[PDB]
């Protein structure tokens, strides 16, 4: 019992992290095979953020510009590539330490760990979720652009995130390892705002099953609703509207308690319109929305790597 914000082991990755430098720039890569991902922005000065010109700035870089370096050891880089918003950099060796891997985009709600390194070292690891607004609430200083997201299914390290940069309201923006942002973001220093952070409810629920799973059963209550009644409510506290698709994914934690879905949606109804009373959910005064169904299970029974 217990029920903790738990991360992936984070061996299989330390073993990628390297340190990529371009001038006066340091940051974070990615090595795997004969391949080093980084943002794009690596070669950039401060001055080129505020309107850069990436094809242009790029003619200005050859091979021998870009330093590699993985654990004291510099790597030969034979070739470069911009894909989007990363640099794949070719190196003339193979990682040995390269997991089993897949490069994938997630939805809105998916949760990850996250291997926060500065200057190709790793310096903490931590769980996040790709919010609404396609921002993270991460935890990155200077130096930890290049520090990557990701899921393990058993040996397959499954990444999803690259951080590139801050927004002002102190919430994180990156790409997936093609390049791409996940929501309307850019690697340029212009006025870009997070849009409204809902709270993603099929989360919130997968919660409250863990604490009654873990004995923590104060909030159920007689009552009972509707997915359209419950949506009229959720929809008023900037919830994400409850689908069949999310009731069916919470099938297998309202089989474990005996505790229908939409039971426990009457309990979340209650919650939102009566608050806490000064009460706790598994050390929490705040509905927890950063862990999935999925997530939940795994912990509650145990999943090794």
């Amino acid at each position: 019992s217990g029920f903790r914000k738990m991360a992936f082991p984070s061996g299989k990755v330390e073993g990628c992290m390297v340190q990529v430098t371009c001038g006066t720039t340091t940051l974070n890569g990615l090595w795997l095979d004969d391949v080093v991902y980084c943002p794009r922005h690596v070669i950039c000065t401060s001055e080129d953020m505020l309107n850069p010109n990436y094809e242009d700035l790029l003619i200005r870089k050859s091979n021998h510009n870009f330093l590699v370096q993985a654990g004291n050891v510099q790597l030969r880089v034979i070739g470069h590539s911009m894909q989007n918003c990363v640099l794949k950099l070719k190196v003339d060796t193979a990682n040995p330490k390269t997991p089993k891997y897949k490069f994938v985009r997630i939805q809105p709600g998916q949760t990850f760990s996250v291997l926060a390194c500065y200057n190709g070292s790793p310096s903490g690891v931590y769980q996040c979720a790709m919010r609404p607004n396609f921002t993270i609430k991460g935890s990155f200083l200077n130096g930890s652009c290049g520090s990557v997201g990701f899921n393990i299914d058993y040996d397959c390290v499954s990444f999803c995130y690259m951080h590139h940069m801050e927004l002002p309201t102190g919430v994180h923006a990156g790409t997936d390892l093609e390049g791409n942002f996940y929501g309307p973001f850019v690697d340029r220093q212009t006025a870009q705002a997070a849009g409204t952070d809902t709270t993603i409810t099929v989360n919130v629920l997968a919660w409250l099953y863990a604490a009654v799973i873990n004995g923590d059963r104060w909030f159920l209550n007689r009552f009972t609703t509707t997915l359209n009644d419950f949506n009229l409510v959720a929809m008023k506290y900037n919830y994400e509207p409850l689908t069949q698709d999310h009731v069916d994914i919470l099938g297998p934690l309202s089989a474990q308690t005996g505790i229908a879905v939409l039971d426990m949606c009457a309990s979340l109804k209650e919650l939102l319109q009566n608050g806490m009373n000064g009460r706790t959910i598994l050390g929490s005064a705040l509905l927890e929305d950063e862990f999935t169904p999925f997530d939940v299970v795994r912990q509650c029974s145990g999943v090794t790597f």
